[PDB]
């Protein structure tokens, strides 16, 4: 039922928080966007890696801004078509098509807020620290599920924890709406069992053990269908966010590789022909001189056509998605797949395998390793003077072993690229 | 008349572009936001100075994002109250309160897009280059007005030029709506005469001589009242943007100075008492432990109360503002002024006069000086091999002397802090 | 080819060798100078091409397309295809082009022996060879993408500035050898009685003697950096 997925209540509330008893000046979903914009974890995203660590190449903030726009455009179309399909939503409860767009934009904006620095290599380094490092010492003292988290550290779970972190005086963290939290969650399941099927929603997990109760409350309120260990079904707005995010990195990474000197414009024109086919003006395209304008022009046309195709695909499978039987994404069920696959393969071949990227990944790999081992050694025995010095420097701000480790991981994931590099250099006296 | 200020036509159009003949999925003012988000000058803002050149301190992008939100909140309230006052706007033309919010947000987002690097010192360096530098050689070859621009380089005129820059194949630049352009312009006058009165709209100028025709067309379409040399009256949405922008830097700069170690929390609590008076919960305030949460909490309350007071002040003087007789801003006509003045004075005393800020300003001062003299020497005589080398390096991409100089200034203003520093170091072999 | 301070030495060399007088003094080229010029020409044209090919500024498609007639009747396709890395193939092509150009240059020199010895030959040996369009295309591509790279321009500008300051400092030191700073510069730059023209030419020769790294270090440590 759509009347239950669009929940407006927040943590610690006791009233009903009806839609028809609210001012349209500042909607509850818009307050979530305002809170995320002014947050400190969001502001720290300006110094984090998209593809090339450490210019005119995108970072983690612009990426989010772009996704926040595309997903808003997708969700607004989707909400308009649902209201067209379902008339009782706009007659009894009082919903409008802007609500879906606001929800998807709010979910899209903070969808990459808990990722560790140095991009893809940071999570692998954190996971390998507890497997082939000193962290293996803690294997015997933890249960199977907790050890699974630690050895398979995820950005989605860290983002959810950042969004819903309780502190003395601030209960619930940012205190976002339950609809936004439901749309933000992509893998509504625990860390075990590991990949029990080929479904799209069970490849990874979405929350730690310390946040099981909060997500259980969110799921119970939203009405997500139980599947099994606890596991639920995906929110359709999560599908929209995923599709928007997918279109963005695929196109933006392609064009970024094209301008930086690693891919020729011949591939740009050849691989993007059917996407920009019945939307282009050849006179305007030929009138341009610089390659950047042409690439932007193509990028602009591909994004529009992919947005329209994704909306059509979502409206095709509405009953299956709402029933929880849909086992794939929206991009993979689109007509244009060979070109997308070719673009992804070319980016993997020539962008992700460049020498500078590998060097920076190795450096981040080493830096995170030493930082984690230093934090663990400081935590272990808080007796020596050096350990006290490390505690005063790294973490100057009573809990069990599993919470202590997860807080260390979260603190490491909070630092930016430049801050981590400076800390690594000045802990070594360099 | 409000039916004429909310113009939807764009440069090069020939139809009417009526409001009642458009899809509500993607409004014309929302397309402006989408275009500005994906633009390259907007993406270059992530590397530009707010207060402290070259962390958790704001840059030029976050500042814009914050203003884009506050001004959107102000404009949406203002549009709701106008429609309440004027019923024929929503009955014949078909306008909604979201239109004003979208227009103000689009204007707010690109309001600081053409500012030179290194913040306040860059414009002063550019102006002094043509007065006490080599640029004085060009004084005799230019008219009074053109020389005035150059010696009084402005960020608003550069931003307007960036927004409305015509290129082969792309006529009109981003091609924004005329309402957004009108709301973006803060000083609708030429560079001469210099400060003819004490009005708020004639302290500086807003456009160069090369963009006089475009702004004349925009003004003629919008319906701005003629005042005089050409000069017009301010758009009320420009007042809203100005108030939003004012509240943001005053509060965000204050809190940034508070966390960086230059201002004690005693001033934070003492100077912010009446702003957060009848909106605070003492139990929640005392429950917090870290100073950052308390400062954010106060910042959150001050922004809300200032937003409400600014909306009330704008609605108080609607006839005077629309008639063009209003000679002040909206913040200066508010009850809370002594606290704002004290905060500004403290920031001037201890934030803007720090040793690091002065050192960075001097460095930027020197770097821009050498870059401008090198560009001028390269432009002058394009005969020697070194000059050709400089032309190939700095500007690798037929016009008169005044356009050549303004393009050089725009190109210098395009570079970021890090890019300019690297270019200065590697032109010197360092 | 020579300064005014070495006119007598070259006059003696020319008188002994027997070079034909043409005019101000001027003589005719030695044929061995033609051979040296041709050898030097073939080397930079081929070595610069291959160096641009390995550094990441030129695709192997141009390497194979522009070098087809040079390596035509000297190549073994089985051996060429058996190679895997691009460096071996480029070396292999470079090896074949150098040999064929050497043979063609020798043939061209032996064609015009009387004209060269009589001093009426007005061109080089490479420009009088059958393979010229490919050479011109290679040179144009190298000019377009190797000599116009950003790093090359930046380094040229840096060298441009460094030599300028070094020359002005040396001239200021030479001019008035009275002040303490001038004596310091003389002791540093040139620690080892002549007219104005010889003094300047010796300064130029001393500047031309320094290497890239030595000049950069001297420029940095004269500025206190
Ligand atoms: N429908 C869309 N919704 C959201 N973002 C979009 C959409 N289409 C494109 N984008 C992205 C990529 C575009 O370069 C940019 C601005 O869109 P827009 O100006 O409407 O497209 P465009 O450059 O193709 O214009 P036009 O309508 O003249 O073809 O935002
Ligand atoms: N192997 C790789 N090496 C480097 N960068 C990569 C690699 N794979 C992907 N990326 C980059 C491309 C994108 O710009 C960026 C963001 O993608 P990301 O969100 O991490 O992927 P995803 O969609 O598989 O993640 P998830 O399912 O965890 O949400 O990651
Ligand atoms: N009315 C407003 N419109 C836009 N931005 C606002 C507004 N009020 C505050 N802001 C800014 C500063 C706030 O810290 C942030 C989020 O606002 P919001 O969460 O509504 O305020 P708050 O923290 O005071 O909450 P509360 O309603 O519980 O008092 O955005
Ligand atoms: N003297 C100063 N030195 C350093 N920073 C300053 C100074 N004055 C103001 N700032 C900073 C504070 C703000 O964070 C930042 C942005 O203000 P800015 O937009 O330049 O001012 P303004 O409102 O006077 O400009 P304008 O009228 O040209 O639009 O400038
Ligand atoms: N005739 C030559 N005289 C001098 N140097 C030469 C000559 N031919 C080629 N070179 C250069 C480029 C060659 O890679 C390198 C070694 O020559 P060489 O081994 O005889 O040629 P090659 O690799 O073509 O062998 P092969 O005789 O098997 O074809 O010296
Ligand atoms: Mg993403
Ligand atoms: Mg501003
Ligand atoms: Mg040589």
């Amino acid at each position: 039922n759509w009347e239950h997925l669009l929940s407006l209540k927040r943590q610690g509330d006791t009233a009903k928080r009806l839609r028809i008893e609210q001012d349209d000046t500042r909607l509850g979903f818009e307050v979530d966007y305002d809170r995320i914009i002014f947050s400190a974890p969001f502001r720290s995203l300006q110094d984090k890696t998209q593809v090339i660590p450490l210019d005119f190449v995108h970072t983690r903030l612009t990426h989010s801004l772009e996704v926040s726009v595309v997903g808003r455009s997708l969700g607004r179309m989707v909400g308009k078509k649902l209201l067209e399909k379902y008339p009782h939503l706009e007659q009894v409860y009082g919903y409008k098509f802007n609500d879906f767009g606001a929800i998807v934009a709010a979910a899209a904006l903070a969808h990459d807020i808990g990722n560790p620095p140095f991009g893809h290599s940071g999570e692998k380094a954190i996971g390998e620290f507890f497997k082939n490092g000193y962290g293996k010492r803690y294997k015997d003292s933890l249960t199977a599920k907790e050890y699974q988290d630690l050895i398979k550290f995820e950005g989605n779970a860290n983002g959810f924890k950042v969004l819903s972190q309780s502190k003395p005086g601030a209960q619930g963290g940012l205190r976002l709406s339950y609809a936004t939290l439901g749309a933000f969650m992509k893998y509504p399941k625990e860390s075990l069992p590991h990949k029990p099927s080929d479904h799209i929603a069970d490849k990874k997990y979405g929350f730690f053990q310390s946040e099981r109760a909060l997500f259980e409350d969110v799921a119970q309120e939203l009405g997500l269908l139980k599947r099994s260990d606890v596991s639920w079904s995906r929110h359709p707005l999560a599908y929209l966010v995923e599709a928007a995010d997918d279109i963005c990195y695929t196109i933006i990474d392609f064009e970024d590789g094209i301008n930086l000197g690693l891919i020729p414009e011949e591939y740009a024109l050849e691989y993007m022909v059917k996407l920009v086919g019945q939307t282009i003006d050849r006179n305007k395209y030929n009138a341009l001189q610089e390659t950047s304008d042409r690439v932007s022009y193509l990028r602009a046309l591909a994004i529009g056509t992919l947005i329209n195709e994704s909306v059509d695909t979502f409206m095709k499978y509405e009953e299956e998605i709402l029933a929880g039987t849909f086992d794939q994404s929206l991009i993979d069920k689109s007509n244009y797949q060979a070109q997308i696959t070719d673009i992804i393969n070319l980016s993997i071949e020539r962008i992700y395998n460049s020498r500078e990227v590998i060097e920076k990944e190795i450096a981040g790999y080493e830096i995170l390793s030493t930082l984690l081992e230093a934090r663990c050694r400081a935590l272990d025995n808080n007796d020596t003077h050096y350990n006290q010095l490390i505690q005063q420097l790294l973490a100057p701000n009573e809990k069990s072993l599993y919470e202590n480790l997860i807080q260390i991981c979260a603190e490491v994931s909070t630092m930016t690229d430049g801050k981590a590099l400076r800390n690594y250099k000045k802990i070594k006296g360099l």
